[PDB]
């Protein structure tokens, strides 16, 4: 099964994710902050990154930073800050997607579906 | 350098998209149609599809199913209907991302880059 990291300091935001997603057939691992969000991505390699710009200890901006540093998995990043100014950073810095909160749960669901569906080809 | 299709049959549309690709160093064709889009993605071989859905002679829908038979050249579809019911079906038919009009064009343009990014992975 693939393995999407699920990283958001706001548990309910994150239980919502993590059930959609397991409804789904997807393995899940969580974090909620972005220091915990790079020691379980080293440690469990996930196969996607759902990505809280709004993070302790480290924005999402930073953990997305380091990531790139290391690997191309796909990170789709959610925000409340629905500028057009923090999309562009975000994927910039190396977000595949961006994605504001509050959020569709199917859609999020296929847009991790398209961006895994990329990764195989 | 890389080759985006722009198809949308409402040229003003087309011409803002092209400009802004244009200026960011992309080569640009552009086709008004379902069908002069499946030619012109045939025999000019994109590198990015920017696809609006409300085409002639054939829809969004039905070029992004022909196109991907035999590619997965990245589709980002364009649409005016703000529905999650629509976003999620052009992303399960092969889109690789989906964004309503009106659209900020600093944000298609960061995702144009972030598709072809991804590719080069």
């Amino acid at each position: 099964m693939k393995k999407i990291l699920i990283v958001d300091d706001e548990k309910p935001i994150s239980d919502i994710i993590k059930f959609n997603l397991a409804k789904e057939g997807y393995d899940t691992i969580t974090a909620f902050d972005g220091r915990e969000a790079l020691s379980k991505y080293e440690e469990e390699n996930p196969d996607l990154i759902i990505l809280d710009l709004m993070l302790p200890e480290l924005d999402g901006l930073e953990v997305a930073k380091e990531v790139r540093k290391n690997s191309h998995v796909p990170i789709i990043m959610l925000s409340a800050k629905d500028s057009e100014f923090d999309k562009v950073i975000g994927l910039e810095i190396g977000a595949d997607d961006y994605v504001t909160k509050p959020f569709s749960n199917r859609e999020l669901l296929a847009r991790v579906k398209a961006h895994l569906r990329r990764t195989e080809n």
